[PDB]
């Protein structure tokens, strides 16, 4: 499974934004905090 994330229901375990699996949740709390960042797609060629 590479693309077509998408359904019904939360996951709080798992990042939706990104997605990611973490082993301990220490590190994926921490995880969210880059997501905060406006983390932009990126601009156009040239
Ligand atoms: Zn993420």
């Amino acid at each position: 499974g590479s693309s077509g994330s998408s359904g019904t229901g939360e996951k709080p375990y798992k990042c939706m934004e990104c997605g990611k699996a973490f082993g301990d949740n220490s590190s994926c709390t921490q995880h969210q905090r880059l997501h905060t960042g406006q983390r932009p797609s990126g601009p156009s060629s040239g």
